[PDB]
């Protein structure tokens, strides 16, 4: 009956009204580690890890509420309710679910299929190029517009990965091992700190990065 | 308080009892999927728009959170109740190794940002915009350098090309977006786009007998729009 506490603590509470995105990449990511508990059956995690995803979509019951589309018990109507009882096109079945990069890659394969790719090398780089130009170019404006930057980050992306194709690379991949290989020598660099004793709050960027250099000239 | 009758039918539905085949017969390792898929479409309608699909669909993800709590109540952990006290307690006190626990499940935009906004808060980072985004392009050169050998190593490549996405992401973050969210929102732009495009060829009598046409229509979208 908390259930309650709760609606009266979404009416109420950075905190901010802030919207529906930024709200969105914070389900997702919530999403994420209630499916990493499970995998670890990690159960006592999981009844935080739902509080957090339940947490959200009192938002969603909030912020709706707040527009002629109804509130929270409503939500908890349609459902109820359901229980007791396009053209044309390369890009289908690519499910929603993927992820960013894999999903992007999957994409140019279409179209590249049904004939629509660059068809050298050359203009796939020009172009993660052009794309870092009109990011930065956004970037410098003297007022920032928040969605043409993201938009352009995207493009970028959306560019890169394409190299990632014509090198006959996986992006999705690549971007994995980049984690493992930095994931690596940045643990290396946490445990040569604390064999000094020192902190890694107890540094200047300086030991940091000069460590990380001793680090990564040591596979030689 | 529909609520309510909700918390029920996953009594009178996972029922030990009446019912029920098929909504009797899942574990979490289960569910978990449509957790995905349904935060998925969640985000869908909150970039779409869609406040009919948007109660139909937050209610459909609700029920997960309810599906699990049934479940884990009847390995007796805890009650969806137990779940809101969780958050309502941990809220309410807001009021008035750093890689450890990052999962992998997790995109590699998602956790190379996450990696990345962690080994910042012990401010491990680049202190200025400049010289992130220059080693963008070391790195793209590095890639170009693999690319061209006479003998390409794959290998050797692929990693390059690693650190090129790692760098971007550091970049996408700094200039305070989120990699992957930027990904998918540029996915989805494109292939609204081509669909157009594919619609326009299609109208477009027959052929039966490009590409630009292809390439053109393309751009006579990208004003369109
Ligand atoms: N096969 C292809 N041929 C040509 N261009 C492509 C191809 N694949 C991707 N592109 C890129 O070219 C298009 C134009 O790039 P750009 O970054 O200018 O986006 P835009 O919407 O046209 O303009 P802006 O980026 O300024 O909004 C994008 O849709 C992007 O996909
Ligand atoms: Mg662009």
């Amino acid at each position: 009956n908390q259930i309650d506490r709760l609606l009266t603590i979404m009416q109420r509470l950075w905190d901010k009204e802030q919207t529906f995105a930024t709200i969105a990449p914070y389900t997702l990511e919530e999403t994420y580690e209630v499916l990493d508990a499970i995998a670890r059956e990690d159960f006592d995690d999981l009844r935080g890890e739902l509080g957090d995803l339940l947490f959200q979509v009192v938002f969603y019951a909030q912020m709706a509420q707040e527009e002629g589309r109804f509130d929270f018990n409503d939500i908890c109507a349609a459902i109820s309710d359901k229980l007791e009882r396009a053209q044309h096109s390369a890009l289908d079945d690519i499910p929603r679910s993927l992820p960013a990069l894999m999903r992007a890659q999957k994409i140019q394969k279409r179209c590249a299929n049904v004939g629509f790719d660059w068809t050298t090398l050359g203009p796939v780089v020009d172009k993660v190029y052009e794309e870092i130009d009109e990011v930065m170019y956004e970037a410098r404006q003297a007022v920032v517009d928040q969605a043409k930057l993201e938009e352009e980050m995207g493009d970028l992306l959306f560019a890169t990965v394409n190299l990632a194709r014509h090198l006959g690379t996986k992006a999705e991949i690549a971007l994995q091992k980049a984690n493992e290989k930095f994931e690596r020598r940045f643990r290396e660099v946490e445990r040569i700190v604390a064999a000094r004793g020192l902190e890694m709050t107890g540094v200047d960027l300086e030991t940091m990065e000069e460590v990380w250099q001793q680090v990564a000239r040591q596979e030689i």
